[PDB]
């Protein structure tokens, strides 16, 4: 005989299997179903539901998906599951063993608004079906809205060294680790098996940066889409001030990145030895005002205003395979290292154009030095005297 | 109590759920499983099956897939129900809204065959596990059999003015948008967010055209493979006359595309700024009677009998990188621009061969400029006169 002492459960007297509890009856088996794995499924050629199901969606935690809803807590807790790193960590080994988990594929079907940057953790991979192009009303992806807008949407992470010894993870805009930091300890990178396919993500007006692509050695980007082409007022467009901001990826591929920008498309600093960015399309929504907009992250050497759509320095050599770049005031601004030069501004046939002729430059270099080859497109601006 | 009156159900009386009516027993649980939608089903970490299923197969529709049944009505259903765009709208207003749907992926694991040209809508990941190289017999992709030889087995959707005001999804196995017809309002594309992997075509011998890549402006392909290695007799082999006829796709990307045609290999015509072609392996099945093929798009410029891998012209600039070129009369024809020579020709290292070294010309060159980087591959044909 079986004694079950008054306020037992199942799981805390022997627990449901073989030799312990069975399931028996219509309603034990319902809520069986509704609180398992997919196990008691059998799936084609053998084997069970459970074996086959691998991908994680916002909907597993109850994400809205409408664009209007919070989901920022949703989108956390899939994270969370995947890989969840806390923000202080002990020392040097307790930040590299977050990199050495299982990595999970997350498939992004609606449209999820959030309101705090989203910190993507080592071992993640994210998918949506197609992506965006110069898309009016973004229905597929992430939708940054916060209170706070002198943040970024998205970032990798980067542990900064504190006094005591310890590691927190960088929350600050503005941060982004460089060679030497890496080199001498002060920033540990917290970032690698990151893998996104078409990933579209929008933003409130007037967000600072879309994504901070910090210590991202070795990750890779297919379709990246960024920016809302909302209306023909950027100043109330859903996209970011900055598109992208990279530093420290060395080994990092973009493929087919797209950005729709106000401010500046992309920028590279610093160490990414061997990065490439091919097929980008990168274009501000219209250039209306364009000669206004004010870089935000640019090299000391470049004084000029105006909008930019890739901006390059601090000894970054990030090469450029057939970029589209569109309605720009300086389509690439690239400064070599201060100290030596260093950083080869690389351009393979890149595909510029704007409305009305409007530009100050295609390629303002600065101590620097280039290899760049023309394709038969391309201009120079309406002033006689200054745009070349 | 609940009176319930003759002839209810539980819809009709309150619904089904809290308060209200709620399913019990075995006979209800079979039913609610097998029209429900996986809601009853519980996966890990938490959530339902039902959170976790976004693919769309043609299975789902009870397609055959055995290459014999015609099952066009079951494709065309199963893109419908993805976006579901009328064949005539109202303005340009209606033609651009179906281009802001969720994107859907499908996913083709057996042979279809169909028997009407199919309209990719806006919205649609196409994925198969592995494309088609040479294959002798298809068994997974597309089967194009019409009655009407003189048309296209797939067509992106563009639609053309009509005199009312109104617009048409063009239907014309020749038509493709220009540069100009988009910039008159004569045509709007309805071809956005469209991503194809190793999709393999196959169509019955005669077949004119394999795929219309008209206004697919940023989509992009990887793997696309058109035409089966049948056999010997590239009269009754299962490929087009013509592989793939594209325009208006600026910043399009085709990755790795696979093509074995009987007449003309790949044709880009006009406004394909920035368009890139990669790795693409082009070859006619054999050179017999090759140089007796006469080219059925091409600029007024060429007047030769024979067949050609790759046409370019009236301003298209698509940047080919790495090709390998087999069994072509010409490997290449492209003309600039009429007006003022623009559009570049651009081949990076093509790998070119010729059974027997029979050839025409490998580059044929009209009113353009040109910029070729040779790898050490190739040959000029046996006619010591006439072929360079």
């Amino acid at each position: 005989p079986k004694t079950v002492a008054p306020g037992s459960t199942p799981a805390s007297t022997g627990g449901v299997g073989l030799g312990a509890w069975i399931s028996v009856g219509d309603a034990s088996l319902r809520t069986q179903l509704a609180n398992g794995d997919g196990s008691l499924i059998g799936i084609h050629p053998q084997g069970t539901l459970n074996n086959v199901l691998t991908v994680r969606t916002p909907e597993q935690y109850n994400a809205v998906g409408d664009g209007i809803a919070d989901d920022t807590s949703k989108l956390k807790e899939m994270l969370s599951d995947i890989n969840n790193v806390p923000e202080t960590l002990p020392d040097a080994a307790a930040v590299n063993s977050y990199m050495e988990q299982v990595a999970v594929k997350i498939d992004l079907t609606k449209l999820y608004r959030f309101t705090e940057t989203l910190y993507i953790p080592p071992g993640v991979s994210i998918e949506i079906p197609t992506s965006n192009f110069f898309t009016r009303e973004c229905k597929q992806g992430l939708f940054y809205d916060p209170v706070d807008k002198n943040t970024a949407a998205i970032s990798l992470m980067v542990y900064r060294k504190q006094p005591d010894g310890s590691y927190k993870l960088n929350k600050d805009v503005d941060y982004y680790p460089t060679g030497l930091d890496i080199d001498n300890g002060d920033a540990i990178t917290c970032a690698r098996k990151i893998d996104i396919n078409n990933l579209n993500l929008i933003t409130a007006p007037g967000v600072k940066v879309g994504v901070k692509w910090i210590g991202g050695a070795g990750c890779t980007t297919k379709g990246l889409s960024i920016g809302e082409n909302t209306g023909s007022d950027i100043t109330t467009a859903r996209l970011p001030r900055v598109g992208l901001l990279q530093s420290a990826s060395w080994g990092s591929i973009h493929e087919n990145l797209r950005i729709l920008y106000k401010t500046q498309g992309a920028v590279f600093i610093d160490s990414n030895g061997g990065a490439a960015v091919n097929n980008a399309y990168i274009s501000r929504l219209g250039n209306t005002n364009g000669e206004l907009e004010q870089a935000v992250y640019k090299p000391a050497g470049f004084t000029e205003v105006g909008d930019v759509a890739v901006t390059q320095f601090a000894g970054s050599e990030v090469k450029f395979n057939s970029p589209i770049i569109e309605q720009a005031s300086f389509d690439f601004v690239h400064a070599g290292r201060d100290t030596d030069s260093y950083g080869l501004f690389m351009v393979d046939k890149p595909h510029i154009e704007s409305s009305g002729g409007k530009k100050k430059h295609s390629f303002y270099l600065i101590n620097t030095s280039s290899n760049v080859t023309l394709s038969g497109v391309g201009l120079s601006g309406q002033d006689p005297d200054l745009d070349s």
